[PDB]
RNA sequence: CUCUCGGUAGCCAAGGGAAGGCGCAAGGUAAAUCUUGAGUCGGGCGUUCGACUCGCCCCCGGGAGACCA
RNA sequence: CUCUCGGUAGCCAAGGGAAGGCGCAAGGUAAAUCUUGAGUCGGGCGUUCGACUCGCCCCCGGGAGACCA
């Protein structure tokens, strides 16, 4: 039903720019919507991409054409991030770690596309495409639109500027109505917007997700170690009675109300506390409201908020973790795409 | 002889880049140098191609093996001087140009190759290149590398960038010992010494012919009509006894002087001036020095000058304005590719 | 290619017998004030009793220059 | 996308009844001094007796902004 999928494909975003696009593919081509998501095989995926992936679930229910993109010619153009032969590894590992994270929160994954950037971008038509594109846009406009996303060097280099370029030509290349990816993204998109029309393809639409603040090893690895959750989690900054600054309460906020929503509706938000009987009990918050509140009048002490998050993180890490010990090509794409 | 070889092969030149890699191709392998010289199907080619033209056919006497690149790709990268459609056709006209400039001076053509930049410069591996190259060269020196050939303007594209890059490239694609082209080169051909290398190929030499100065509509057209080369010439800076800037002496210089000597050897300088009785009657110089010596002490004065220069220029001129109208393909080049 | 300035703890760095500043970890959660502790000279070859320092060759990075403008 | 500044002879531009500056062409070669001549408002729809000027919509370019920094 195209006012339940506009639903479902725009809930828990900060922003959608042009939704015209999503509500004319739905009510009057009457199909469904083709979007892509799109990472590069960068650094190991922290626990920041667990937003993204709640919201391909909410996509594929909403019977979306998902796909993923594994930017792996991407990913060598950011600052030689990921080099040469370890990339195709490090394709690899964010494939069966994004695979894992959606079987931990009981998404079927079947209708999932997942597409190699290197297998089109290396293609004449879109080298063709890269040049028209270059035409068009400024050497500022590629430096600004990559600002946010693209590591900012003393000394920048050219790869940098043809990065965005690419994100846009992806777009018309993987056929889509619609992009999405993190509020980081919006630069690129806007570049996209701006920029496809000129070269004869069509406008499309963009989803954003809010991004989850850093804690303060200030992001928590996919498969770190309890202890190691521990650590990081303890580090964090944590002012009794700032709401505004809290990286563990935003956490919870974006990462756990979703994970917890994704049983179902927006009436299921349990937080359990193991708080020592010293400063109160255990307690569960049944809102994130009531858990920001409590927070914010002091009730609930920043030490208290460090051990629901660290147990709660443990919980989600545990099946990814299991992953990753019982499948080999996982273990061997770790061990040669970061070596 | 590999020593009468380079000879031939750096006789007029500006400057010569890494001797030794010609010499060791020459000597040390013991075959025949492979170079090419490539030119962007832009605007319409002017009388200051005579000068690489003269090289060409130096190249070719000393056993080359040369390869004319008609870059249109580049031509479409630089600020789009030559546009989509119309680019194909401007190779041709180029293609015919250069074909019937050589033919006008009398050098045999058979061994030349011609290249067209999009016949490779398209394919999956050179792209993976560009990529490679981007991630060594930063932004600022690809900027500066095409500074002085890629046009300047208010607002620079990252066509404008991408350019020098495929030019090193090139060089490697080709199977090339050598590059040749103009002093205005220099910037985008020492970016390939220095970086080639870093990318797994071999760094090449490089021969660069002097610029022919402008006259300063400061250029004369290959097919300028008799009566515009009149008004060209005549409009030129010429002050009494300045040898200095004198782009008509210039001319004679690096255009003239060549073409006869492609008669042979430094022997053949014979220089027709049509001077009216009033102020001495006719006069041939014998050497460019001897012609430049009598303009320093004002004894050949700037109207003279001027005669000489447009007769000799119609000189030249006349058989490529020949080849133009009794050339069908070529005269649908000049239309469809400048409308 | 030519000139020029650089390379010293993760980062910013001062300098013929290893200063500071940032960061790191310690010291009902963390931070921030504070006071303490851990953390070697781009490479080679020389000259010297002894080289981070002096001589040479090399490697890497920045800036500029490189017909004309 | 949001804000903001622009679009007027080839170029730089000042501005409810088309200034300059550069360039161009003229005025024993040319240039340079000099003095003279040629050369209409991004588009549409309105409001008005009359629009370059006022109102709206559009098209094009620059700068910035756009979670956080
Ligand atoms: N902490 C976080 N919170 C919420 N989201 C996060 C967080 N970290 C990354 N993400 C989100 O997950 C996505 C993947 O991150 P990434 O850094 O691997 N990807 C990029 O930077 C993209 N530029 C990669 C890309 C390449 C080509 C394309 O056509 C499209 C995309 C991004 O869209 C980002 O917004
Ligand atoms: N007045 C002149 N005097 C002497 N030579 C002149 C003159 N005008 C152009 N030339 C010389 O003729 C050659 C062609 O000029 P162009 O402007 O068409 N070519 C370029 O600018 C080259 N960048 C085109 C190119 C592209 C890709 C390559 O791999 C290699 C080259 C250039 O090498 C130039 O130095
Ligand atoms: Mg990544
Ligand atoms: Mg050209």
């Amino acid at each position: 039903d195209p006012n339940e999928a506009f639903g479902l494909i725009t809930k828990n975003l900060q922003e959608v720019l042009n939704p015209q696009i999503i509500k004319d593919v739905l009510e009057v081509q009457k199909r469904h919507l083709k979007l892509y998501w799109g990472t590069a095989p960068t650094g190991r995926p922290h626990c920041g991409y667990f937003v993204p992936m709640t919201k391909l679930a909410d996509f594929l229910k909403a019977g979306c054409e998902v796909t993923v993109l594994l930017a792996d010619l991407h990913a060598f153009l950011d600052n030689m991030k990921a080099p040469l032969e370890v990339v195709n590894y490090r394709a690899k590992y964010y494939e069966l770690t994004i695979k894992a994270i959606l079987r931990s929160i009981n998404v079927p994954i079947e209708k999932l596309k997942f597409v190699v950037g290197s297998s089109y971008q290396l293609t004449p038509d879109y080298t063709m495409d890269i040049f028209r594109l270059s035409n068009i846009v400024s050497q500022n406009d590629a430096k600004r639109a990559g600002a946010d996303v693209v590591k900012q060097v003393a000394n920048p280099l050219l790869s940098g500027l043809i990065y965005p370029l690419m994100q846009a030509l992806d777009e018309q290349f993987l056929d889509v109505d619609c992009q999405f990816g993190g509020v980081d993204q919006r630069k690129i998109f806007v570049l996209a917007e701006e920029n496809l029309p000129s070269l004869g393809y069509k406008k499309r639409a963009h989803l954003m997700n809010p991004m989850v603040p850093g804690l303060a090893n200030s992001k928590i690895d996919l498969l770190e170690e309890p202890k190691q959750v521990k650590k990081k989690i303890n580090s964090a900054f944590c002012s009794p009675g700032n709401v505004e600054e809290n990286g563990l309460l935003s956490f919870v906020q974006y990462v756990i109300a979703p994970i917890q929503e994704l049983k179902f509706g927006t009436n299921h938000f349990e937080f359990f506390i193991d708080r020592p009987e010293k400063f109160g009990g255990p307690i569960t918050y049944k809102s994130f409201e009531e858990m920001k509140l409590a927070f914010k009048e002091e009730k609930l002490s920043p030490p208290d908020l460090k051990i629901g998050v660290a147990d709660a993180i443990n919980e989600l890490l545990e099946p990814i973790r299991q992953e990753f010990a019982n499948n080999k090509e996982f273990q061997e794409a770790s061990e040669k795409g970061y070596p």
